[PDB]
């Protein structure tokens, strides 16, 4: 299902908490109440998550646009030693970027 | 000074930071001319905030908090025994940049920070 995806690749944005570099950083809280501090990347995308959940996308446009957020991460390797993309963090925007 | 110029200012001294030696390593950015330099890595984030303020996504004010907030750490993490003696010309720069007062030079000619020190 459109759903169920989107419901996978939330999933793996909470595994990315706290794989920062030195600097930066997201704060998103949950339904659950936790705080999560995650990539820019992956904090647009639960942004993405949470229009769907409010009823103001539809599954289909908000997994579109999530695609389409991870193909531009893919592509940005501007960060310095301050700043790094974890590995973690690599391999979901080259995940999400398949579909 | 306006803010577009302080930040002109800036990123014309960052540029003169090219081929100077970081320790932990280098960062290849290309000007608008197309020239490549190679920058430390406080400076090349500095440079990230300069595009942002030109790709319109930053105010100047809002782009030169960050700029002073990354130069405050750069500046601090400079002082260590690792790096103090071997990076002189990376060290003024986050030195000058770091002591800038942005909110009274955005008053007023270049305003710097006051301050207590042991001397
Ligand atoms: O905002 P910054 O100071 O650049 O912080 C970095 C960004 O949040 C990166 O997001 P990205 O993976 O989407 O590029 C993240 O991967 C890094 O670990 C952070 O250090």
């Amino acid at each position: 299902t459109a759903h169920d995806l989107i419901d996978e690749i939330i999933q793996d944005v909470i595994q990315l908490d706290g794989k920062l570099g030195l600097l930066g950083g997201n704060t998103r809280q949950l339904e659950d109440g936790r705080v999560i501090n995650i990539p820019n990347g992956a904090a647009m995308i639960f942004d993405d998550y949470k229009k769907y959940k409010q009823g103001e996308l539809t599954a289909e446009s908000a997994l579109e646009s999530m695609i389409k957020i991870a193909k531009l991460s893919n592509q940005l390797n501007r960060h310095t030693f301050f700043n790094q993309r974890q590995p973690e963090t690599g391999q979901f925007y080259k995940k999400v970027a398949a579909i």
